[PDB]
């Protein structure tokens, strides 16, 4: 099984600036790329930043020079840090890992986690 646990979500202010950490657990052969997308209602589900294993990434164009994604490999997890918080911010959150499960194969599957609420208030 592989797990992801996402953390940092909730109620912040308009301007602050956040942090969301997602933590991939269980048993797997290698993580591809890991990373944060967000929906909010009626909105389409969109990339906010990414991070692959060698160290690429790629950042959506709403937080490009106010976010960075980081990752810590030894212990599977990535981090979003997030500033200049503003109402357009507010989403359900989601992290997603690429996921190779056993090392003989090529195929990936891919996770998303549950999401976590970030609301935006002014």
């Amino acid at each position: 099984q592989v797990q992801l646990v996402e953390s940092g979500g909730g109620l912040v202010q308009a301007g602050g600036s956040l942090r969301l950490s997602c933590a991939a657990s269980g048993s797997f052969f290698s993580i591809n790329d890991m990373g944060w997308y967000r929906q909010a209602p009626g909105k389409q589900r969109e990339l906010v930043a990414v991070i692959s294993s060698g160290g690429s990434t790629n950042y959506a164009d709403s937080v490009e020079g106010r976010s960075t994604i980081s990752s810590d490999n030894a212990k599977n997890t990535v981090y979003l840090q997030l500033s200049s918080l503003k109402p357009e911010d507010t989403a359900v959150y989601y992290c997603n890992a690429n996921v190779r499960l056993r090392e003989y194969r090529t195929t990936s599957y891919h996770y998303w986690g549950q999401g976590t609420q970030v609301t935006v208030s002014s």
